């Protein structure tokens, strides 16, 4: 039925959201599943994944996604908060994890200072990140289980070594448990990921982050 389709516009945001799960010590991952697949999302646009889910056989009811304010105290301060229009994510949960991503944040400036651009939770690469544990996660779908968790969790810590030491938050056995959950809760995400690891893949250039992706969705086939 109601699915949030969000359009370029809010990539940057939901970007930012992925970060701010990754710079979280021990970071609560129950929604990083459904965050990851609104960022692939936000990348195909809004028009491309309604025609995904059509093509599918769904029956979409598209909610638009925008950017708002919303206050709130902090310290018997008031605070500023900008969050997403999302019929599948509150207002409060949205606001938690940005609050939960700043405890982690002062943790981090205390012990090195202001933080370098890459261990930032604003760094481009923070979405493809996340995006690299659904590519894993998707190669053992088929098996109508969780038993292909050990062997995502191996990979994982084999080929995210880098960003792994960029982040705390990079858990791969939470977010990979959160990608088998948001998968078997809404299997219409799994053809929504396939189109944009199709067409992510075929980029040419890019990061090594969009690479890391690229080769282990192609590994998914091959
Ligand atoms: N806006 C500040 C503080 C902040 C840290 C972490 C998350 C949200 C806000 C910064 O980006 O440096």
């Amino acid at each position: 039925d109601s699915i949030d389709t969000p359009n370029y516009d809010v990539q940057k945001h939901i970007n930012k959201l992925c970060g701010m799960l990754l710079i979280t010590e021990d970071a609560n991952h129950k929604f990083t599943g459904l965050i990851g697949m609104l960022y692939a999302m936000s990348r195909l646009g809004r028009e491309d994944t309604i025609k995904i889910l059509r093509d599918a056989g769904y029956h979409v009811k598209a909610n638009g996604v925008d950017v708002t304010t919303h206050r709130q105290d902090i310290n018997g301060k008031e605070m500023k908060f900008e969050v997403l229009t999302l019929a599948s994510l509150t207002t409060e949960i949205q606001i938690n994890i940005e609050i939960e991503s700043r405890k982690s944040y002062k943790k981090m400036l205390k012990e090195m200072g202001e933080v370098a651009p890459e261990y930032r939770h604003d760094s481009p690469d923070c979405g493809m990140i996340i995006l690299c544990i659904a590519a894993l996660v998707i190669t053992k779908l088929a098996a109508g289980d969780r038993s292909g968790l050990t062997a995502v969790i191996r990979r994982a810590n084999n080929v995210l070594k880098n960003e792994m030491k960029r982040y705390k938050g990079l858990l791969p056995k939470d977010i990979a448990n959160s990608f088998y959950e948001v998968f078997e809760k809404h299997p219409h995400f799994i053809d929504v990921f396939v189109h944009f690891g199709i067409a992510q893949s075929s980029t040419k250039g890019g990061s090594r982050v969009e690479g890391i992706f690229a080769g282990l969705f192609m590994n998914a086939y091959g």
